DNA sequence: CGTGCGGATC
DNA sequence: GATCCGCACG
């Protein structure tokens, strides 16, 4: 496409991710994930950050553009 | 077992 | 704003 083809858009980062600047698991069914049992993962696990797509989820869906 | 950082490209 | 990515140390 543009920018599609040297990275992101692979599963969406956490929170903590976006501003630490890292990959992670924690994808679009982190939610379905805790219903699965999720936790953290690999940043909000070594920095025992926030495993958020919630905020998120509410972030970026709010507002117009 | 946590700790952070420069970049693709809009 | 977003996501991806590793890495070298104690
Ligand atoms: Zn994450
Ligand atoms: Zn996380």
């Amino acid at each position: 496409g543009s920018m599609a083809d040297t990275r992101r858009r692979q599963n969406h980062s956490c929170d903590p991710c976006r501003k630490g600047k890292r990959r992670c698991d924690a994808p679009e069914n982190r939610n379905e994930a805790n219903e699965n049992g999720w936790v953290s993962c690999s940043n909000c696990k070594r920095w025992n950050k926030d495993c958020t797509f919630n905020w998120l989820s509410s972030q970026r869906s709010k507002n117009s553009s």
